[PDB]
């Protein structure tokens, strides 16, 4: 089999070596001429995989993470007999860890009990759906806004955006950025909705920048709004609003998803679908390819306060306050240097693991076991 | 014996029930009237154990674990044949953990490598000497200023203040507050010394308030001085200068030494001293009253980044950023409110353990074992 991968995609050889020959090219340097001897194509959201792009090539499999099934010509793939993988939630778990870390920072500045908060998750797909089950696993109140999922799941309990805004004191956004369609999400949080946020409400946005009206948010905070704000995604990336950032509790350069696992999981998931398509057993796993974690595990004694355990567990793996500190330093120069620094932070992002990889002994304590399980960490 | 103790002194029964009667009183309510029926006196800093208070009473032993020995009339004790104990170092290690947490916070904001700093420790007694041992154990560059110790230990490695202040870019202060003598420490850090600090220098003061000129510090920081500052001790306590505090990376209500085991060790050391004075064998020990840790331990894999391990281990036990958050909130009301809120945080300080009680597995990696031993954590 003859493989072509976008050069940015890691660990292609480890997964696909015994599968045939691998060739690697830049994303936009992959066109009609390159595809002439390609059986399996592995791309990101840069390379074109449309009818125009693919017709006349021996391409039988298209694998990606960055592109959703809304932006793949699946009717064409069916027509041409091309298999596909749009690996769901390649970098999803990392975002869940980031939100948890933000909530911990927020609870700490405020002296708040996280368990008494009312959570509102807008968008409950790969990321939001994972967040929801952590929060609920801990026994916390979660309101879920997801109109599409509501229409397909008549038995589930969903709420409207305006009820969520009415009842939630913690909001986390996890929708795509849709300008059009049935349920548009650009400035889903506009000035009137942001201005109506009750004093002491918390907001996390690690979806896409333009889901929140950044300029309205900045002015609302400058005006003295009583809020806690964590933003991982900004309206003009790599040019984040520096006066908005200065008013955010947590401000990071679109790195929420940037776990070590999340960068390699994309390749692993494509390979799994590729094995499922070919009807072959998997020869190499994500585990096989991941380096050993730095923190194997942690032991709690059964007297440990559950809330204390939660904060200790999450922060031992990842505290976004460290990324926040690096981001503040990136905002010191002129527009041009801030932009370059934004992208450099993302490129040189340090090795960061996921909470699901942490092994936790609890000494058999039930409330501690509940915390480990809700987090998705491993009981040992 | 007939024991009287400040009602806030813990575990007096466990250590003293076998010795006779035990009475308690609030600290400030202890005077010569109250001392008529007392052989063994156990106090805190809030009560004067003076010539006027002790004359005619049968008090033969005095024990204390608190801030300094200024409330004790040590000359009179030597005169009157009164045995005593200040339980030296009872609360020392909590301050060490506090300083480490400050350095971690400071490195994170500045993006600094802790291993590249030059550390100056001014005062190397119970606290400073412990700090020095940690810093040296990690292989870091350390300067020690302690003129009393140097004069008595002339073959030691000591340096003048002037030179320490010129060479060090991280200064931590651990002297007493002395107005007079050959080496007075009131405003040891004054306008000209503070002004001549190399740009980007970190200053930690968890000794006593008036060792640093708070007003001069505040004006320098307002004037744009390139410095990081961590203060646990303030001129005017409980009335911290809020404009100063706002410019400190870390600001806390004099709680550096408020670890749970410090309070227990105080009584336990006093008992050990009491047993020597009475010439009896020690029966009760700290282990008899010490609660189990909440966090038993952490397991590191051999490939763990040493610098990451240091930060993770320290913070897993205690991060003073949490106390800083609670302290920021205490600074919101009027003068009377801030003063009372300062004391409320000290009186109701949450349970907090010591880094020395942490058990760490390292997979036999030498660089990691070095970090664990330097920290004084338990290698397993
Ligand atoms: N910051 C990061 O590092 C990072 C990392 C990964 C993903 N993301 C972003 O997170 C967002 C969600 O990612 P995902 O993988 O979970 O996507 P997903 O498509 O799996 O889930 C999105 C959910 O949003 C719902 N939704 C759509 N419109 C909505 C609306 N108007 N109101 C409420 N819900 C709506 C959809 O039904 C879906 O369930 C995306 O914007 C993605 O780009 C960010
Ligand atoms: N913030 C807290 O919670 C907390 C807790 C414990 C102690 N403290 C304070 O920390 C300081 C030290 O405590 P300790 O128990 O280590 O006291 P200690 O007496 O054991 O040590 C003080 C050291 O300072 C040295 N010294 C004296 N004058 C000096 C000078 N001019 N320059 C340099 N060094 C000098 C002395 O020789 C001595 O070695 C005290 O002020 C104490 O009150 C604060």
């Amino acid at each position: 089999m003859r493989i072509l991968a976008d050069e940015n995609i890691p660990v292609v050889d480890a997964f696909f070596a015994d599968q045939g020959s691998i060739r690697r090219l830049p994303g936009r340097a992959i066109d009609r001429a390159a595809l002439a001897e390609v059986d399996v194509l592995l791309v990101r959201s840069v390379t074109e995989v449309s009818r125009a792009a693919l017709a006349g090539s021996p391409v039988r499999f298209v694998g990606t993470c960055t592109i959703g099934t809304d932006h793949l010509d699946l009717d064409y793939f069916a027509e041409a007999g091309i298999a596909w993988s749009s690996a769901p939630g390649c970098n999803a778990r990392g975002v869940v860890d980031y939100v948890l870390g933000c909530l911990l920072a927020m609870a700490e500045v405020r002296g708040a009990d996280l368990a008494e908060r009312t959570y509102g998750v807008v968008g409950a797909g790969q990321v939001g759906g994972r967040l929801v089950e952590v929060l609920r696993g801990l026994g916390w109140k979660v309101l879920v806004c997801d109109p599409p999922r509501q229409a397909r799941e008549p038995d589930g309990e969903f709420v409207s955006l305006e009820r969520l805004l009415a009842e939630a004191d913690v909001i986390s956004l996890h929708t795509p950025l849709n300008r059009d369609g049935e349920h548009p999400t650009r400035h889903l949080l506009d000035e009137p909705r942001l201005a109506a946020l009750r004093p002491g409400t918390w907001l996390v946005n690690a979806s896409r920048g333009a889901v929140v009206d950044n300029q309205a948010l900045r002015r609302l905070l400058e005006g003295g709004a009583d809020l806690e704000v964590a933003l991982d995604v900004w309206e003009g990336e790599p040019q984040a609003d520096p006066e908005l950032a200065a008013r955010c509790l947590i401000a990071t350069p679109h790195i929420a998803g940037y776990s070590l696992e999340g960068k390699l999981r994309g390749t692993a998931q494509i390979y799994q679908a590729y094995c499922a398509w070919r009807g072959i057993a998997e020869r190499v796993s994500l585990q096989d390819v991941l380096p050993e974690t730095w923190l194997a595990g942690l032991q709690l004694n059964p007297g440990c306060d559950p809330a204390w355990a939660l904060a200790t567990l999450c922060r031992a793996v990842y505290d976004p306050r460290s990324d926040d500190a690096a981001f503040r330093r990136s905002l010191t120069g002129d527009s041009a240097t801030r932009r370059a620094a934004f992208d450099a932070l993302r490129k040189h992002y340090p090795p960061r693991r996921e909470i699901t990889g942490l092994r936790v002994a609890t000494g058999g304590q039930a409330e501690l076991q509940r915390v480990v399980r809700a987090l998705g960490a491993q009981l040992v």
